[PDB]
């Protein structure tokens, strides 16, 4: 056969997967993918069949309800959707090479046609608000507003939710909160606060900030009330105290939130629709939002009537054309990214009337895993690890900000460091035992054998360890003014990691007020038009702290669906 479909009717009719009428249910293929699962069992069913000892294709950190057709379409040929980031070996039927390819807004103007008839159509729903993007910001605005009576609609136009929320690791920070004081951390909003304008060179809106850090425990509450285990407190960059929270042991943040969201939606029964691009917010004679003309895959063109649009679609540091035209030190980068993070909210949002701010300061993430082209959390560093050169010796402030870590790797001999931990750190944070997992792990019984391993002198990195053990011991760093030492790196096996820097943020983005309200360029609210998460400019300034990004798109995204659903 040359396609699925082919496949399947040779011993099967049409029906066996449509409906009566023959016509695709919706955007999502909702009806078609529960025939899939009725003849091949769910997801977990088809997973028994394709284990492999450390990767299975049916069975991975995606949260949610991951639909057949994301990766097997019928009637072509598809792509696996993790060969956007890795490169295992698989063998699934009718594939071909992942590629994406997503014509930007400005191209869609090809189609002045087919979105002509459908503006001059009736809208094909009528509702009070709209959600773009299922992250971490677009279900929190989803849920608030229906939790204060609104009804909306939510779209995705990836085939699968979460976004870049859904690969989370670190934290989530908030301050003062009754898991902090559980541990016996003391904190509040005003050193969070402080932390954060320095940490952003003070370029951050104070306005903002003080929204970020005021509603920091609320945002946790809301989280643990809906079903969050947010318990453990880490340390992370450029943080006074411990205060980035996660699921119990250590687990990452970012899978697990975005599960919460998503079964929260489900049992509300919120109208979430997937394969469907916003592209143009539409306006009335007075320039208020009457609604937003969508492009769904299956189904075409077409517009939803509502009084709010919520926008809530992420940042571009998927996109290196556009990073790098912004900085031309980070071109040729590798991304953390998911595939669609590139932008075309932001198109969405300038051609509206937004206006943009702080454009040209670009997050680049130190440790990225050479090996396996991933991320490799902030956390590993915050619970202990230390950063050695090829010649085996220490050379900065490993839990320093993210700008500084970067250029110290990138002036190493061969532009990248190792990660050095051992089994203490290891056993304080389950998210290790996914590194492990893929394989970008090397462990040895001593610093002498791991250094023959990975081309690090054996006999420097061994007076390394010990050294800085020393310094653990006594209590301050000396070498590099490292202002936290919580772990000697002493009990059992030793561990490397080969990273290096790479794209992972944007910190500029849609000017919002304090109620995510949408501004121009005179500071004029468009009325109905809103703003949330990393697609949003001047929360985080010059230089965004880990783990205050989780906190962001929480906090903007419940208060921007409570203030649509007030405004209508
Ligand atoms: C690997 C990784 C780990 C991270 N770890 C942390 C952490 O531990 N702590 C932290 O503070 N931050 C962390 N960050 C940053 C944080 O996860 C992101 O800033 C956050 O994902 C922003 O969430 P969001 O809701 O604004 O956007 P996203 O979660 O990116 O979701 C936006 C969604 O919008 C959809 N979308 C875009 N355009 C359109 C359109 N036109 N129509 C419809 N849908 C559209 C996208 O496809 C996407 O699904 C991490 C980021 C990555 C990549
Ligand atoms: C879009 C929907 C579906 C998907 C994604 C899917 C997936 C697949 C795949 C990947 C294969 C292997 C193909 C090959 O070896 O070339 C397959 C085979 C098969 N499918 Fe489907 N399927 C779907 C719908 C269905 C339905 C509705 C039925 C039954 C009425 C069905 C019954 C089977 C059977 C019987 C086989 C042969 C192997 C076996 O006996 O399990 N499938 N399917
Ligand atoms: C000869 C039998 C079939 C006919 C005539 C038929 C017809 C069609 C048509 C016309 C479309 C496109 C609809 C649109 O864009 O509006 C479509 C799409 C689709 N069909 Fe079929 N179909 C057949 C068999 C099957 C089978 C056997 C399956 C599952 C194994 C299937 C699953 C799907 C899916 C998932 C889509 C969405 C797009 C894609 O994945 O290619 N169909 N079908
Ligand atoms: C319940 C949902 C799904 C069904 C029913 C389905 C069905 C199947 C079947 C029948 C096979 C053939 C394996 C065998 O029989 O040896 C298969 C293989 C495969 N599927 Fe799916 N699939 C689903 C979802 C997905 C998704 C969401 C993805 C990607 C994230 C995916 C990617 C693959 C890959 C890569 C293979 C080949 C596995 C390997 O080489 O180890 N499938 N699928
Ligand atoms: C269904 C699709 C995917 C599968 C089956 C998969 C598989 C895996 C596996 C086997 C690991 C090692 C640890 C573990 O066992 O969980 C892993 C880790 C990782 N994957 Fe994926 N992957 C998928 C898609 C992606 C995509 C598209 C991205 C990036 C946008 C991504 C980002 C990562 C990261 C950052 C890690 C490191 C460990 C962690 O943060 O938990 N994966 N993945
Ligand atoms: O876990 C991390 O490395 C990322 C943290 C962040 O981007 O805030
Ligand atoms: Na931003």
């Amino acid at each position: 056969a040359d396609n699925l479909a082919e496949f399947h009717v040779q011993n099967q009719e049409c029906d066996s997967c449509h409906t009566p009428d023959g016509e695709l249910s919706n955007d999502s293929l909702t009806y078609e993918n529960t025939q899939c699962v009725s003849c091949h069992g769910t997801l977990a069913e088809v997973a028994e069949t394709t284990k492999h000892e450390h990767y299975n294709a049916h069975a991975s950190h995606f949260p949610g309800e991951v639909a057949c057709t994301s990766c097997h379409s019928a009637h072509e040929k598809s792509m696996v959707y993790c060969d956007s980031c890795h490169s295992f070996d698989f063998n699934m039927p009718y594939a071909k090479k992942w590629l994406r390819d997503e014509p930007t807004i400005a191209e869609l103007a090809k189609d002045k046609s087919e979105r002509q008839a459908a503006l001059a159509s009736a809208p094909h729903d009528t509702v009070d608000v709209v959600v773009v993007g299922s992250g971490g910001a677009g279900f929190s605005a989803a849920i608030s507003a229906t939790d204060s009576g609104a009804k909306v609609i939510l779209i995705e136009k990836e085939p699968v939710i979460g976004g870049n929320a859904k690969l989370a690791a670190g934290g989530m920070n908030a301050a003062w909160t009754d898991q902090q004081k559980a541990k016996k951390i003391t904190d509040s909003p005003e050193l969070m606060f402080e932390d954060t304008m320095k940490g952003g060179q003070n370029i951050n809106d104070p306005a903002l900030v003080k929204v970020l850090s005021s509603h920091s425990k609320d945002s946790v509450d809301w989280m643990t009330a809906m079903g969050a285990d947010l318990t453990d407190v880490g340390m992370m960059g450029g943080a006074s105290v411990n205060r980035a929270h996660r699921p119990t042991g250590g687990a990452g943040v970012g899978a697990h939130v975005v599960q919460v969201l998503y079964d929260n939606a489900v049992k509300r029964n919120i109208d979430l629709r997937m394969n469907t691009r916003g592209i143009e917010v539409l306006k009335d004679d007075k320039g208020t939002v009457k609604g937003i003309l969508v492009k769904g895959m299956y189904k075409g063109y077409y517009w939803v009537k509502a009084d709010a649009v919520i926008l809530a679609t992420g940042g571009f540091a998927k996109n290196n054309e556009r990073v790098a035209k912004l900085d031309p030190s980070l071109k040729g980068f590798i991304s953390t990214n998911q595939p669609g993070a590139v932008g075309d909210g932001l198109d969405v949002a300038e051609n509206a009337g937004g206006a943009l701010k702080d454009m040209q300061y670009i997050f680049a993430h130190p440790t990225l895993s050479v090996k396996g082209g991933v991320m490799v959390t902030e956390a590993v560093r915050g619970n202990g690890a230390i950063l050695v050169n090829r010649e085996g010796k220490r050379f900065v402030n490993e839990i320093t900000t993210a700008d500084k870590a970067s250029a110290a790797i990138l002036a190493q001999t061969g532009k990248s460091a190792y990660l050095i931990f051992d089994d203490s750190v290891r056993k304080s944070l389950s998210k290790i035992d996914k590194y492990i997992g893929l394989g970008v792990a090397p462990t040895a019984d001593s610093l002498v054998k791991l250094g023959k391993m990975e081309g690090i002198d054996g006999k420097a990195l061994t007076e390394t360890v010990a050294r800085y053990n020393s310094l653990v011991s006594s209590g301050k760093d000396t070498d590099f003014e490292r202002p936290n030492l919580p772990r000697a790196l002493n009990e059992g096996n030793y561990y490397a990691i080969e990273v290096t820097p790479g794209v992972h943020h944007t910190m500029g983005g849609v000017m919002i007020d304090t109620k995510a309200e949408v501004m121009n360029a005179k500071k004029q609210v468009i009325p109905g038009l809103y703003g949330a998460g990393e697609v949003t400019g001047g929360v985080h300034g010059a230089n965004r702290l880990g783990g205050n990004a989780i906190s962001d798109i929480i906090t903007f995204g419940r208060l921007a669906g409570e203030e649509a659903a007030k405004y209508s």
